[PDB]
């Protein structure tokens, strides 16, 4: 049958940041406190993010231990490299455990690890280091995803159906571990993208166990990948953008994107659903990627979508802001414990059908058709 999500952990950095109090300690850390007009614009960025709280590795004991990291451009990766080849894993670690706890079975039956990371690009790669620090067994096949990253929560349940469909009795342990150190830097009126970023991005791990034909006398499917496609907007590469530079990951978000995301989402959602003859954007369940909170507002508008829609992508967006890749695994998470909490019918709201979006460089746009499992 349908490759499905078996059990989901998520895990974030114990350091928590209040988007209130953020404008103040993220200027102090960077010694910009001087930069009053830009400070300003921040806070005015902070207010619109709709962002409460998020978690980061990156506190100021860090940037005093090395503070080319708390500048713009001077060279910073080998101290980002350093903490993220260690960090990366760990925090991955603490989420495929969770994972593991609820799906209740014994690591030995996990074949498959998909890892996506934005962070710690090194030899052998942060999917090994994960093996180790799990106690995985030494056969398992692994698929290292570097740097994709914003729609990697797609991309890694589109590889994951392919592995579980593909091979029977296997079980694929995906990890999407994101964390800011690669990407953090100063303010400057010459960079207002990072500004965006350092006011809406924020660190996290969603980890989830995928398998195909569940033994249900111990497994609980709690959704099921019906299909996943990729496609590219044309001519719009160079509309989100990043370079690992001696000075860390680059970062550019243009403002076009919302309007660009919510000017191609039919289309997606044709090819999609069109085979299942699903016509009204309202009868299904939504985990889209909140980049922000203006491709949320245009997706919105673009497809009338009815006010509580959008409820738990919007709470995870407040309560721990893009988490990149992470993001839709933990919007996944909070939509099926919603469900059991509110007494649904189904683990997506009580809908059988939903879609799962992914939004990143391309600009990619990722669909997975989910299906929704009968809550009793």
């Amino acid at each position: 049958g349908l490759a499905s999500i078996l059990a989901i952990g998520t895990a974030n950095p114990s350091n928590c940041f209040n988007q209130d109090e953020f404008p103040d300690y993220s200027f102090r850390v960077t010694k910009s406190e001087h930069l009053t007009s830009l400070k300003d614009k921040f806070k005015r960025i902070c207010e619109r993010s709709t962002v409460r709280k998020r978690y980061l590795h990156l506190t100021e004991e860090l940037l005093q231990e090395y503070p080319s990291i708390a500048t713009y451009d001077a060279p910073s990766l080998d101290a980002r490299q350093e903490i993220e080849v260690a960090e990366v894993p760990k925090l991955a670690a603490r989420a495929a455990s969770r994972a593991i706890e609820e799906w209740g079975q014994p690591k030995n039956k996990i074949t498959h690890l998909i890892f996506s990371s934005t962070s710690g690009i090194e030899k052998p790669g942060v999917d090994c280091h994960l093996v180790h620090l799990l106690g995985l067994p030494l056969s398992v096949n692994r698929v290292m995803l570097y740097t994709i990253g914003c729609h990697a929560g797609g991309t890694v349940l589109r590889i994951a159906k392919d592995l579980a469909e593909n091979n029977v009795g296997s079980r694929v342990l995906v990890v999407c571990s994101e964390l800011t150190v690669m990407t953090f830097r100063g303010p400057s009126e010459t960079d207002l993208a990072n500004l965006i970023r350092m006011g809406i991005f924020g660190d996290g791990a969603a980890a989830l166990i995928i398998g195909a034909d569940p033994d249900l006398s111990i497994e609980k499917p709690i959704f099921e990948i019906f299909s996943a496609s990729q496609t590219l907007v044309p001519n719009t590469s160079k509309a989100i953008r990043g370079r690992v530079k001696e000075m860390g990951l680059t970062f550019y978000v243009d403002k076009m994107v919302p309007t660009l995301v919510a000017s191609n989402i039919e289309q997606c959602l044709d090819k999609a659903f069109s085979p299942l003859g699903i016509n009204d954007w309202n009868s299904i369940f939504w985990i889209p990627h909140p980049g922000g909170p203006a491709i949320l507002a245009e997706i919105e508008a673009k497809l009338e979508l009815k006010p509580g829609k959008l409820r738990a992508t919007r709470h995870v967006l407040s309560e721990y802001g893009n988490m990149s890749g992470a993001t839709v695994l933990f919007i996944l998470d909070e939509m099926r414990r919603r469900s059991k909490k509110e007494g649904k019918g189904t683990t997506g709201d009580g809908l059988e059908w939903g879609v799962l979006m992914g939004f990143g460089p391309g600009v990619t746009v990722e669909t997975i058709v989910l299906r929704a499992i009968s809550v009793v």
